[PDB]
């Protein structure tokens, strides 16, 4: 009864984003999505501790969605009857029933399709909602991810310029609850169940054992390092579905921050560190002046340098000693 | 010696809001409220936890009271024999001495008039601040609430366009730390006085046991669910005197937010979270396009969900399909 | 190579700043300053806690750093031989190698020389980071700063109006970690080394067992209460390198507040909190309008009286009772 084209789209695994214009010319169109629900023991950290993870589509944070503003989103979520509890899906970005959850409740063995139009510009958070305390744990087991809705017309800075940028990341961070033992040593469990009554207490003094981006302690390190060269602009989206972050490029800076994330208010320039709000998604761009490596934090530096939240960027091209330049190298004290 | 009219107000227990008008015609006035102070042991779960509460006007949070840029508010604070410490109030809204807090503190059994000028507009704190360690002890066990100056000409969109709320509700937050004995089971104490100690160490440790809206786990809930109706524009005051809370409208937006809560400010728009600094007060305005139910919550969701920070609304009108629909209901995987 | 004047700066310790100019005609300069890294174990309370301190010129926070846009900032860092470890400094104002720490790290009995070109406008932290779980500990253990880089024509509020400040004052927010013994009393030790271990299992809980201002609580009371005349604009900057602030002035505002910390974006006006996010530093400027005590706090209420955040303000000049009057004093209820 919609009568509009369609168009299927091609997930890509975090931090990787699909392919997508900024400006288009297309009109609105249905732009369809699946997602398929994965619960599965995984490890997050160099020492081999492992978690009961709960994922769309097999990645902590989901997959990023972009549409643009007036597209109808059409999800068709899958719970295979290999998982053992009931997901749903909430979207900050849509409008009623609890952002999709109460529409999209699916048992093992189910699926569902849930259409939902993108009135409002940004970026915003998708997460799994079952209901009462499930909804907590279903978060912080990596049922969350992101979605962006573009303006028409592409991002611009508030005094009529328009901002392109050359490539877009997504980073998504996970506050993980991991219960220890008598002697001090992380627990490992069968199943999400059997986890659920000790991971409940720990959740509930608020304090993370581990905070990490992608999904595990170094997974945007080394070969998986991000990666530009001088002169590119580049879009960061950052969600956090539950806790706060304080976003920090360390030897750069937030050329454009949207730290509230939304594409309808001007973004703030020339930021050292922003911070997205629990529950939330924001955006930065930056464009890289000088080559090298660049570390990307949560600037509370506990949780970055000791709990896993911490990213690279190996950046190629020319060294500008008019930016910054070692006058003298290291010496003795004369 | 300053010769306005006098009005008097008739304050009403949160979330409902004393009526007031938005533009007005109306010089300055004195605008009059009263505020008995009431300490009471109070039940705050639906186990049965009790909690030594301290309140202005029997209530958590303390009721809000609304006037105009340029009105001079005469509050009369009262302490009652019945009750066992000193008090005092501190308005946020406030120029000079500590916010009122240095000229109101009274001892059982006395009471104190000031007045001051509305010069700033906004939301603001108030809350009781009798000394040294006194003054987090009095402000968690609940003497806190807010006040709300509004521009004579009422609310706008910093584009020129009013804007003109259908409703307004006051949504003050409260941490709570009740200290657990031995068996892990919470304390119930006979005084504030006796529950001094236990409370204290405990709130050093940063971590609060409940954090619950309208002063109970559920308070915002069933019978007492938040209402409108498809097509109202409500606005949503919420306040923390202590700890930082991310308000979240699950199915809903904020369309236009003042999270610093400051209406010498535009309102940043399309908001999914926005984040109230602890110590402030904010504001948020949506327009229903849908019915149902809706949650307002922390998006910290171990708070929400586990430890008490969940309100619901209870809409009615027409869904549309446009902007949501179930494609197709759960079924069996193909 | 540079062929530009230079000018050498005379720092000082906090909470006051160096001779600067607002606006200025001067062109570009390189600007030279000398930081020396002192190890040294301090008292931090009134009952005598002691504390391993690392510190940039023997102070907690380090000075701060005043230059225009355009300037070249050269710094001579020392690490004397008296010390025990490595240190380096990394400037969030400065572009390319880590902020500088790439390029400053030194060995005990060692200096270097880093410059690097002021192209972005606001407060910024400065600190040290050394590598892996030291860059935490030694952020944490003192090694914090801020350097403040005006526009050449100073400070505006985004309507063309100038705002000029009578005077600045430096409020480092220090959250400090130091662990317990069995009976429960504070433990010392000989050298920042021995602290390591018991420090950082305390520090990845996330609970700081002191917050305060200028190294010490109660540092800015007393004789060493910030001070001001009615009438007098007074712009606050405030760092916290590590962990969110919440700032308030008790009985005044923020008139003009950059909480973000940076000056191509145009300030909030009348707050009453604003917050300050870890890694990030912000600056609030308020015009006197009533004499007497005012306290700055951060407005986490239990970290201010109980945690040691807390300074002083002492106003001079009249009281001014349309603002704010005492209708009747304390008396018994009728
Ligand atoms: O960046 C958004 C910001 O820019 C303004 C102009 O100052 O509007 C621009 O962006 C709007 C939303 O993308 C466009 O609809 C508009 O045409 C364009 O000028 C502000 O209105 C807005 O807050
Ligand atoms: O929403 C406040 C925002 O709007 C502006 C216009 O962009 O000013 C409007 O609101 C002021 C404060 O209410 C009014 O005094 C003014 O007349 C009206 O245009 C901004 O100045 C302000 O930041
Ligand atoms: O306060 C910064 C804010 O003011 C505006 C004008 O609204 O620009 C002013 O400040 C700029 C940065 O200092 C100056 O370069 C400009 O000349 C001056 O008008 C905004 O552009 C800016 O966000
Ligand atoms: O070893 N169990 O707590
Ligand atoms: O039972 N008291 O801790
Ligand atoms: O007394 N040592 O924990
Ligand atoms: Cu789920
Ligand atoms: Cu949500
Ligand atoms: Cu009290
Ligand atoms: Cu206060
Ligand atoms: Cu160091
Ligand atoms: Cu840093």
């Amino acid at each position: 009864d919609l009568k509009l084209p369609r168009q299927k789209v091609e997930l890509v695994a975090p931090p990787f984003v699909h392919a997508h214009e900024q400006a288009t010319k297309q009109g609105p169109k249905i732009v369809e999505f699946k997602l398929t629900i994965e619960e599965k023991k995984v490890v997050i950290d160099e020492k081999g501790t492992t978690f009961q993870a709960m994922t769309f589509n097999g990645s902590m944070p989901g997959p990023l969605m972009v549409v643009h503003e007036g597209d109808y989103v059409e999800t068709t979520l899958v719970n295979p009857a290999t998982n053992t509890m009931p997901h749903n899906i909430d979207f900050h970005s849509a409008t009623g029933a609890l952002g999709g959850g109460a529409l999209t409740l699916i048992n093992p063995g189910e699926q569902v399709v849930l259409r939902w139009k993108a009135t409002k510009t940004g970026v915003f958070v998708y997460h799994c909602a079952p209901g009462g305390p499930m909804i907590p744990w279903h978060v912080v087991s990596g049922m969350n991810g992101a979605v962006m809705v573009l303006p028409r017309d592409g991002l611009n800075d508030g005094k009529g310029h328009a901002l392109k940028y050359d490539k877009v990341y997504y980073v998504g961070e996970q506050d993980m609850y991991v219960p220890r033992d008598e002697k001090g040593n992380f627990k490992s469990y069968d199943s999400p169940g059997e986890a659920f009554t000790d991971t409940e207490e720990m959740m509930k003094k608020l304090i993370p054992s581990h905070v990490v981006f992608n999904g595990k302690v170094g997974a945007l390190t080394g070969k998986n390092a991000l990666t530009a060269n001088v002169g590119e602009n580049v879009l960061i989206v950052h969600s956090q579905a539950n806790r706060d972050s304080r976003p920090h490029l360390i030897g750069g800076h937030g050329d454009y921050v949207w730290e509230t994330g939304k594409f309808g208010n001007a973004p703030e320039v020339g930021l050292e560190t922003w911070f997205i709000r629990g529950g939330s998604a924001g955006a930065a761009m930056y464009k890289f002046m000088q080559p090298g490596i660049y570390a990307y934090v949560t600037h509370n530096l506990i949780e970055a340098a000791d709990l896993c939240a911490t990213a690279h960027f190996k950046v190629e091209g020319k060294w500008n000693d008019d930016l910054m330049t070692q006058v003298k190298a290291p010496a003795e004290i004369p």
